[PDB]
């Protein structure tokens, strides 16, 4: 269940040319999601981001990885969804798969094992510790990214 | 060493729905390349288009699946590159996998796993029989498709 995450950064070169930087993290796959492997390029989605409007402009180039951090839970109190219900919508909107930063809201990994049941055919993988402050410090400063989720 | 591929074509809807439709079918991870999963958007090249320096090289966003039906040999008398030097040209251009159709050329499998002892660091795909004929026949009609590459 140990997920293997590998982000492409591309760092701007002087000359306006862009420099490949890798950089390898661990996560776990979630039992609410398949247990394969993903890739796409990452797009940070904000929770309440994967409240339904139904919208065509929130569908994303097919293919994505979306990386979501979690709000401590004490903020967002009537959420639209349940995290299971987040990581479905994103699969939805074209997520080929979710990355929970659950740094936050530790909770959220029992609140997706009990969608083990009725598994999404995607993976769900959740972060915490170093490994999601080095993926949440590349994406939140990162212009274009891409995941790739190696499961073993 | 079995390559379990999906391509998936894909339709944003008003309606605020992807429309998906998924082709499974098999090929094997050559030992020209790394035993790994990867996904990414299908880029169909035309075999002499892995050739020349340079000037095609960012034609194409980092992370695309290249789709290389091969000739038959005789046909392609002066080869710019070996069927190896193209699958390393394809990675050098941003590919993340390469998927060789060998239909036409299967000496080329043989061909790829003579870089053995220096395997690329992506994935490198053959299929041959109905599994290329699928692959090649959804590629053909020149819509949008992603690849998802699964190692076991």
């Amino acid at each position: 269940e140990t997920a293997f995450v590998e982000v492409v950064l591309f760092e701007s070169s002087p000359s306006g040319d862009y420099t490949t930087h890798t950089t390898g993290l661990t996560g776990r796959f979630s039992r609410a999601g398949a247990m394969l492997s993903a890739e796409g390029e990452i797009v940070q989605m904000h929770p309440l981001g994967l409240c339904n409007n139904n919208d065509e402009e929130d569908l994303y180039e097919y293919g994505w990885v979306g990386v979501v951090k979690l709000e401590q839970p004490e903020l967002d109190p009537k959420p639209c969804l349940t995290v299971l219900g987040k990581a479905k919508r994103a699969v939805q909107r074209g997520a080929t798969a979710v990355i929970f930063d659950v740094s936050e809201n530790p909770e959220a990994i029992d609140q997706l094992n009990q969608g083990s049941e009725d598994p999404l055919k995607r993976p769900v993988v959740y972060v915490k510790g170093a490994d999601a402050i080095k993926l949440m410090n590349i994406v939140n400063k990162q212009k274009v990214a891409r995941a790739r989720i190696q499961h073993l």
